[PDB]
């Protein structure tokens, strides 16, 4: 045989109610069929916002370790996944593989260095930053120094600005382009496709007409938010479809996944886990995912073995029968015999994330439990600081309620979880299990003492793209 053709799609903000294969009121054919007919990840972990699950992908490494523990990388920050991290692509490329890449990147453009092209990706198509106008494809931001509000073209083709888009929404340009190269793919190669769509981050934009299905649901944000994921849904049953007429199917290993927890105030839920994007809490956390692939031991199985986004670089790599030299110490691992036969899980922890200067910018012992922490460690979750707005976000059309409280005091910074009995976080179990706080406690302090400082700079001016009217590279 030879090595499977490895296609990832990340989805962008899809939260855990918002595909039907979780009771959502949200329909998703394909998806949900896909998920039917291959292994779904119940138990299955990424982080809570874009440029950290991004760098976890594609690094395969703990944010600890590479300076981005703190919130996403900004338009005009000068900041980039450290040029000495070797990633996911580049290996797949060292084991024979073509490398394409489409859709949105959000790990530094700063540099001509941390551009994707130069990392890996043989082609690339898509945009640089973190969000953008889904037909315009143009982004605005503030420049703090030139107190004035920038707005540009983010899109590119190859190092290319890619002009001429206007007026065409993103996911049908993404999706023709994914289905171009998988049928102008030259046979004999195998093929890794990355497809990072903008569905469904916001701006809430999708074509009128996926909208009349939903006019039950009354509220403005989930009713074109519903129509978003409809939208994505189709998209993908189209790169599936390919895959199959094209003939790569039936050696592909197809994966799906989300880049974090739903935002509800973006119309996203994740009823009925607790919290949103943003927050350490399931809701942020625990995500959407699946493998579809005709290569699987399993079909049509629920998984609950404890996966993390930062195990698809080793699992990948090993199905492509490559190796993982030059990386530095991986923080995942090869899932693959987990996910295709239901073995144990070789992970048995997993740390969310330290963040010192955490900051909910979203309307709402050893260790410090004033910062933003959690751990996983077998079925006991410990969160400690503020993890992020706690309430509960029942979905829209089923609740005449926004949101639901707990009980917790203003003052509370610690929290124990039995997350495989306790889903939801409804119970606090710190003080009934002192000895769990306290063992996990040590395990943060463990992590903390093996963290790189974090890295977060301020906006340099210099990224004012006036001049070309394009975002990109300045140093
Ligand atoms: C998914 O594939 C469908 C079918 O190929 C795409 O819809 C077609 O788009 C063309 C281009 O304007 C129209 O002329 C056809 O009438 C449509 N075909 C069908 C069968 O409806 C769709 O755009 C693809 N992409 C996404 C993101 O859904
Ligand atoms: C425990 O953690 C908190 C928050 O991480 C620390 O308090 C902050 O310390 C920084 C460090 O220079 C200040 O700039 C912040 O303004 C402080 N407050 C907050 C809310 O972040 C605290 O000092 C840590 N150490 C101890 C010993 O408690
Ligand atoms: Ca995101
Ligand atoms: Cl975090």
């Amino acid at each position: 045989s030879r090595p499977p053709h490895l296609v990832f799609l990340l989805a962008d903000d899809l939260g855990w109610n918002d595909v039907g294969f979780h009771g959502s009121r949200i329909r998703t054919p394909h998806l949900d069929a896909l998920a039917a007919g291959g292994v779904l990840l119940d138990n299955y972990y990424t982080q809570p916002l874009a440029t950290p699950s991004r760098s976890q992908l594609l690094t395969g490494r703990y944010q600890i370790r590479t300076g981005l523990q703190h919130q996403i990388i900004w338009p005009c920050q000068p900041s980039c996944v450290p040029l000495d991290e070797k990633l996911l692509p580049q290996l797949l490329k060292e084991a024979g593989y073509t490398t394409h890449m489409v859709g949105k990147w959000h790990l530094g453009m700063y540099r001509k260095e941390c551009l994707p092209t130069r990392r890996g990706f043989d082609t690339y198509f898509g945009y640089l930053l973190g969000s953008e106008d889904y037909y315009s494809h143009e982004r605005c931001t503030l420049i703090d120094a030139l107190n004035v509000t920038r707005c540009a073209l983010d899109f590119r083709d190859g190092e290319e600005v890619a002009t001429g888009y206007k007026n065409m929404y993103s996911t049908n340009i993404f999706t023709k382009r994914a289905i171009a190269l998988i049928t102008n793919h030259p046979p004999e190669k195998p093929l890794f496709l990355y497809l990072a769509l903008q569905s469904v981050h916001e701006p809430l934009q999708v074509p009128e007409e996926y909208l009349k299905p939903y006019d039950f649901i009354q509220d403005k944000n989930r009713h074109h938010y519903a129509g978003m994921v409809s939208l994505m849904d189709e998209a993908v049953g189209n790169v599936t479809a390919a895959l199959k007429s094209s003939g790569l199917w039936n050696n592909t290993v197809f994966i799906f996944s989300t880049d974090n927890g739903g935002q509800t105030l973006a119309g996203g839920n994740n009823w009925p886990l607790r919290g949103r994007k943003w927050s350490l809490w399931e809701g942020g956390v625990r995500g959407v995912g699946f493998v579809a692939s005709p290569l699987l031991k399993q079909k049509g199985v629920k998984n609950r073995e404890l996966i993390h986004i930062s195990d698809w670089l080793p699992t990948l790599v090993k199905l492509a029968r490559g190796h993982t030299n030059g990386t530095k110490p991986l923080d995942g691992f090869d899932v693959w015999k987990t996910i295709s036969e239901g073995s144990p899980s070789p992970r048995i922890e997993l740390l969310h994330n330290i963040d010192p200067n955490f900051v909910d910018s979203s309307p709402c012992s050893a260790f410090n439990t004033s910062v933003h922490a959690a751990i996983r460690h077998g079925n006991w979750k410990l969160l400690t600081g503020y993890p992020g707005c706690g309430y509960w976000f029942p979905p829209p059309s089923q609740y005449n309620v926004s949101e639901i409280p707990s009980s917790d005091p203003p003052t509370k910074t610690l929290w124990l979880f039995d997350i495989d009995r306790d889903p939801e976080e409804r119970h606090d179990l710190s003080r009934e299990y002192p000895h769990i706080v306290t063992k996990l406690l040590s395990r943060l302090q463990f992590y903390h003492k093996h963290s790189v400082p974090v890295y977060f700079p301020a906006q340099d001016p210099r990224c004012d793209p006036k001049a070309t009217g394009v975002w990109g590279p300045w140093m």
